[PDB]
């Protein structure tokens, strides 16, 4: 089997990229964020606390006829930006673009932290990290890819994220037609269940290429580009009036700059990310200061390559026994 469906940006910034998920029978289609650094999948629900609801559509089990609670199971997570959701989890039928996975763990949701209520267009995420990171208690559960995997043609999923327009998730296949070259593949870490992988380096604009090795996250679910302090600071010194501001959290740059491109090495191969990836526009509506898409991780513990970096590039995450990820141009 296979499935594809179609990820959409948010909003002007490509803030995050949502997909549509039919669960239940009949279909309830809800619009997830697939995340491949978390592992639940879990949706706002008829059970969320009503005052944390605000805009969401919302899985009802009980319209469900295949949804069965999974009895005694609770979940409870916290992603690297603060936020929270936590609830009790059913089973039901979930399909993502044609591919139909049957006893998928939905986790409902009773509470939901702020910024969850106050994003109107995210009903809910997809892990798609590794099912030793799934928050169920006391019985562990696996993600849709797990799930799905046995019945897809080839063990693998790939995300083409789109720069300010849709792109493409695609399950059990790799679409030849969808990048450019060859695809260069590296090696994979799941000890801390993440698709964890190590870059060969970095280059800022047309300046030399740097050899250096960066152990990282492919994170379709964080926005930016999180890097050591030393390769942030290098790149945003190539720009007239950038700084890090305690204030705002992060390095800001004048509006007025055109931003150079940011090259990050996967083996022998090159990923460039344009420089106009990398404005996430003014700190408030208004301001002539500029939020950067390239932030230091140092206060985070681990690099991630994040939406900004994956938008660059064809990204293949291969499920196959020994996982690992390949890169493309396109
Ligand atoms: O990397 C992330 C992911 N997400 C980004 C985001 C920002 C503004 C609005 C919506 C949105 F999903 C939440 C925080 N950091």
């Amino acid at each position: 089997s296979t499935g594809s469906a179609t990820t959409t940006p948010i909003d002007s910034l490509d803030d995050a990229y949502i997909t549509p998920v039919q669960i239940g029978t009949p279909a309830q289609t809800l619009n997830l964020d697939f995340d491949t650094g978390s592992s639940d999948l879990w949706v706002f629900s008829s059970e969320t606390t009503a005052s944390e609801v605000d805009g969401q559509t919302i899985y009802t089990p009980s319209k469900s006829t295949t949804a069965k609670l999974l009895s005694g199971a609770t979940w409870s997570i916290s992603y690297g930006d603060g936020s929270s959701s936590s609830g009790d989890v059913y089973t039901d039928t979930v399909s993502v673009g044609g591919l139909t996975v049957t006893g998928q763990a939905v986790e409902s949701a009773k509470k939901v932290s702020s910024s969850f209520t106050e994003d109107s267009t995210i009903d809910g995420l997809l892990g798609l990290a590794f099912s030793t990171l799934n928050t169920v208690s006391p019985t562990q559960q696996k993600t849709f890819f797990d799930n799905a995997k046995a019945s897809l043609d080839s063990p693998v999923f790939t995300a083409d994220l789109g720069y300010h327009a849709p792109g493409t998730y695609n399950f059990g296949f790799i679409d030849t037609t969808a990048y450019t070259g060859s695809i260069t593949y590296t090696a994979v870490s799941t000890k801390q269940g993440f698709w964890e992988w190590t870059s060969t380096g970095y280059a800022v604009g047309s300046g030399t290429f740097k050899s250096t090795s960066i152990d990282g996250i492919a994170d379709t679910g964080t926005t930016l580009l999180y890097l050591p302090a030393t390769v942030v600071s290098a790149y945003w010194a190539q720009v007239s009036g950038a700084k890090s501001s305690s204030s705002v959290g992060g390095y800001v740059f004048p509006c007025s700059a055109t931003l150079p491109s940011f090259t990050f090495g996967v083996g022998s191969a090159r990923i460039v990310i344009p420089g106009d990836y990398i404005d996430f526009g003014p700190i408030s509506t208004g301001s002539s200061s500029c939020f950067g898409g390239i932030q230091s991780s140092a206060g985070i513990g681990i690099n991630i390559f994040g939406d900004v970096a994956l938008k660059a590039a064809f990204v293949v995450f291969n499920g196959a026994t020994t996982p690992t990820l390949g890169f493309a141009s396109k």
